[PDB]
């Protein structure tokens, strides 16, 4: 006789912190980013496709390629430092970032990079107030 | 001198609506449930394996079995009827579930099934509420 309608606000944020205990077992991952940037020491980086493609329309433009891979791609990156692609993938899967303030800049260009529009929002607002 | 720490509230509600709209587009997904209850039609649901695991226990269970496949697992379901299984995979991927007062009870079953805690106290305490 009625229609019965339940709804969790917390189950998006649960979930993700489900979806970054998987990323750090290296768990049900598709994609492994492979950073080389100028002297800089190789890094690897685990995530799933999804999640990236979720977070990121560049990443979505990536991994949204009409045919799909079997299983484990890697995936070349080059213009971020290791660094810099950590807090990136990090924000994606947890909603925060961090940075001390020498290095806003540089976070900034990698979010321009892979079109995270609210980090670079947040690095050009504290930016312009570090401004007389 | 300085830690800049932002953090976006609506990024998770944000990343699950265009996880929702890849699984509807059928982009990305790993996973292909494919339901046979009883008399009833048999139907296919498309997914992501680690959102299904990030709002299951049991998917998480499923799905992270030490190896992983080489893209598309189909995985065979019975005991939840194709339209119990619809709103519980809508739920992973929205946070809410919709249902007939009539039919609490058999999401319920999916529910306890698929170990989605929340849908199981939600159906739980509609069912007693439904009584004096
Ligand atoms: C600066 C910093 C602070 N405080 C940080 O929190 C992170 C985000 C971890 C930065 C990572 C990138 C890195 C290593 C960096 C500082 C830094 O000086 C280098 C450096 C900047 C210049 C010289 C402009 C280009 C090269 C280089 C590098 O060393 O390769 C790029 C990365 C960057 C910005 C932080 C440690
Ligand atoms: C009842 C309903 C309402 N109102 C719903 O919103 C959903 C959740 C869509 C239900 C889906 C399952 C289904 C088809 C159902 C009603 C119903 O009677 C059947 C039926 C119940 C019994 C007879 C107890 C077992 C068999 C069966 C079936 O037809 O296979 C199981 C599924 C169920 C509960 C809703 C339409």
């Amino acid at each position: 006789n009625r229609t019965f309608s339940y709804t969790l606000e917390d189950h998006t944020k649960q979930a993700f912190g489900i979806m970054n205990e998987l990323r750090l077992s290296q768990q049900l991952c598709d994609v492994t980013l492979q950073v080389k940037y100028q002297d800089a020491p190789a890094a690897q980086f685990m995530a799933h496709k999804v999640v990236l493609a979720s977070s990121s329309p560049v990443f979505k433009a990536m991994f949204t390629n009409g045919l799909r891979e079997q299983g484990m791609e890697v995936v070349s990156i080059e213009g971020i430092h290791p660094k810099v692609m950590e807090r990136l993938i990090e924000f994606a899967y947890t909603a925060s970032i961090s940075m001390g303030e020498k290095c806003v800049l540089h976070v900034m260009n990698g979010a321009v990079m892979y079109q995270i529009d609210s980090v670079v929002r947040a690095c050009a607002d504290f930016l312009v107030q570090q401004l007389d």
